[PDB]
């Protein structure tokens, strides 16, 4: 052979290669000998995963990172059959883990025949649990994050995703309520005198059915075994009509719940409520009929507006979500007053639907569904936190940073969506270069775990998005 | 006056704001008492500057923070003539001071008909220096910061913008050169047994008056007296031909220089050349004649390429900036050889000029010319520092990340482009909202005052990026 040419005679040795860390697409350079100058006739592993070779020049070749290769063992070889030689750098590549995205329960089949079934996460079509097919939204028990809660517009069953023993269940049933059209769940902050933390589950539905004195928010009560179910006692606490959501005030604990009529927003001291029953009287949830009690602070926008409160961990502001018109409003909080200001435009565009990652009102979005806060450690001030909500048209979770900044988290796989043409999927994986969603209606962040849950409305799954691990 | 109304007889109180510190765009919520619900009859100045006011609402008062709010005292003025009532909040907003861009020296009067003139760096109109109109390159003496030397590609002076007495004058007049076309100015490592830190100016021209035996590169050595003039001794080091820059290795000192023929880069030790003039021998600097002096390394792509050599402060990569084909290659150097690897494409299109922020070769770009490393403090790792670039035809400075994200950080300020609808102009201040350049060539940074230094050559002036100043 030449100078420069392979020689399968020869041991073939790596001596360096740089850089000494990263992640997976990185690309690397690995310096050696006796390498040859073709591509065709070099194969390279790192952690054990075949790796996208480059460049090869003799003393050096180029790959990239392939995903996964947690070990950062480097194995090259060069040459086919009986002359092709093998070497192991003898330090590893030092691989930093990514966030990926995981399927956690649910499936979809080819005939989507499936249908819906409780039970086990794992294990055969037939017997693995299935079905979240309507549009959701998810809420954890605060006193236990081993227990998710799921529910749905157009699926009269809240149901159990137990996390500990990997089991779906439907143990709330809720009969008395006239609708299948259930919005939203929380949780009560714990009132003195009154009530302990998260003693109450608050269930927010969608209902016209008696004109303006429709039902709009239930109450209900924890067992005395800890658990929600059909034994539970449930009250009837604000009726007016249209409610798309009720929320919490994370510090003060009062209820914020509002109508799509007017995009009316109402405000519930819970206290009344309590101090009522506990006096033997009889709660009135008429919302128009007692106006001081239910105070309606302002509309947010025009008629007919559809939307979710988002409030900020500090409770110093608010996202108000608009589903059906593409945007979110931002809200300040009088901590004197203890009230919600009127809102402002805050990122997407007013009636115009889109994609389109921007600052503020020229972001666009297209039915932007569930949202929550989640700290980012590179923040030192008194702002802590970014958020997170699921674009269900768009098949993706995007980021809103505190200035308005709006991008893309995870979905739309790049890679992905070449293969097939189409900007939905099922696949797991890389964030942005692989990992696909359909529609995304759910979404909550474990603070502890570090790890997102997502509900896949049409994927009719549960997707986690969450460190990768070594198996 | 009705309830929520104005009322001139009572005082006007602010109580609260936040946020409590921020800089100029920031939007800042003031609470307070008396204020009306009416933007027209509201007036507030912050530091001294007159604010923009969003809504007005009785009990609270939106407003966006003003550019060059240092002292951060909030004044309000409610009401008119007889009616006016005014009040300053007891605190102060934190006002956290930005980047801007200033004008060092020069001018261009409505005629364009101001010349060349050295002097001061203030005054009227036929004594202030100006000048700067060929396209130019940036260099610090590196024992003198105060020291700014700039060359030009069509003036056959290099001149001293002198940073300390705030005067322009023209020391080096290069007789000798062959040539006004000089490209750019670099200065040599300290060399054992040989020479003293940046003892030498290294100077690059672009000639082919004598073919293939055209010069190159110079070398001027510094006087006894500290200063490069007319009186400095000066020496051809390289003749090849068609040379668009020459830089140095900055921990090894080798040289690098090119030539846009096929687009050669060329290394030379320059302890070869020292070690053969104190012998007292004869240097021969016809590069084809001494491969082995003269290495040649590759060629970068095709012929007919223009490119500068800019290398990483540890000395471990190097960009390529492909001035006429409109992008950048990266060349990663091999520290036992010590020498530059063939490169490969980073960011910009290749032969596809435009103005596009994105990712690697997504990105556009339109005649990228002198660019420079800076620190981040936010990088922890082995990489620590940004790119940034003068983008000639799109009137900007660019910054480029490691990994190859392209954004722009400074020029076409958006509302001055709007005004006018011209992207170029000669506007100072907010980097992006208001600031704008027109064709800019050079480009420096002073990473102890952190301050940039732009030749904005169409504007006909030094242009400067630092923290802005209370007067
Ligand atoms: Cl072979
Ligand atoms: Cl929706
Ligand atoms: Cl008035
Ligand atoms: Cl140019
Ligand atoms: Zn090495
Ligand atoms: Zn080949
Ligand atoms: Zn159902
Ligand atoms: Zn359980
Ligand atoms: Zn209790
Ligand atoms: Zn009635
Ligand atoms: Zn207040
Ligand atoms: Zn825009
Ligand atoms: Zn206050
Ligand atoms: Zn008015
Ligand atoms: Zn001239
Ligand atoms: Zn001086
Ligand atoms: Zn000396
Ligand atoms: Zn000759
Ligand atoms: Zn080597
Ligand atoms: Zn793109």
């Amino acid at each position: 052979v030449e100078t420069g040419a392979f020689d399968p005679s020869k041991p073939v040795a790596i001596s360096d290669f740089t850089p000494k860390e990263g992640g997976a697409y990185q690309k690397l350079l690995i310096y050696g000998e006796n390498f040859g100058t073709d591509v065709s006739k070099v194969k390279v592993k790192i952690g054990g995963k075949d790796a996208i070779v480059i460049n090869v020049k003799s003393t050096y070749v180029y790959c990239f990172v392939p995903s996964g290769a947690f070990s950062g063992e480097i194995e090259i070889t060069v040459g086919e059959g009986e002359n092709a030689v093998t070497t192991t750098a003898s330090t590893t590549f030092s691989y930093e883990k990514k966030m990926v995205v995981g399927t956690l329960c649910g499936y979809r089949n080819n005939r989507d025949d499936q249908g819906w079934r409780d039970g086990p996460f794992d294990g055969p079509e037939g017997v693995k649990c299935c079905g979240f097919s309507d549009n959701g939204r998810l809420a954890f028990d605060p006193l236990n994050k081993d227990h998710l809660y799921i529910c749905y517009d157009g699926h009269k069953a809240i149901q159990l995703i137990d996390l500990k023993n990997r089991m779906l269940s439907s143990p709330l049933n809720i009969n008395t309520i006239p609708t299948n059209r259930i919005r939203s769940i929380a949780f009560n902050k714990k009132i003195e005198g009154y009530a302990d933390e998260a003693e109450y589950m608050i269930v927010a539905i969608d209902y016209d059915g008696k004109g303006d004195e429709s039902p709009s928010v239930y109450i209900i009560k924890r067992n005395a075994d800890g658990t929600f179910d059909d034994r539970s006692d449930i009250q009837l606490i604000a009726a007016y009509k249209q409610c798309n959501g009720a929320t919490i005030h994370p510090i003060n604990g009062e209820l914020y719940f509002n109508s799509y009529e007017k995009g009316q927003v109402f405000r519930l001291d819970l206290v009344d409520y309590f101090k009522t029953i506990k006096n033997g009287g009889s709660w009135d949830p008429i919302v128009k009929n007692n106006p001081n009690t239910f105070k309606q602070l302002f509309t947010i926008a025009d008629p007919s507006w559809e939307f979710q409160i988002f409030i900020h961990p500090t409770g110093k502001y608010a996202y108000f979500g608009v589903i059906n018109n593409h945007y979110f409003m931002r809200s300040d909080y009088d901590e004197i007053k203890k009230e919600f200001i009127t809102p402002y435009n805050f990122v997407g565009g007013y009636k115009q639907s889109g994609y389109r990652d921007d600052v503020g009102t020229e972001a666009r979005m297209n039915n932007p569904c569930q949202g929550v806060f989640v700290k980012n450690p590179d923040y030192t001030g008194e702002e802590e936190y970014d958020f997170y909500f699921v674009d269900r048209l768009n098949f993706c979770v995007r980021k809103v940073t505190p200035e308005g900044i709006v991008s893309t988290y995870a979905g739309r796989g790049a890679s992905t969506s070449l293969a097939d043409g189409n900007q939905w999927g099922t696949d797991d994986g890389d964030l942005r270069e692989v990992a696909r969603f359909r529609d995304v209606s759910g979404l909550v962040y474990d603070d502890v775990k570090e790890m997102f849950y997502v509900h896949d409305q049409v994927g009719h799954t549960i997707r986690t998005i969450s460190m990768e691990q070594e198996e």
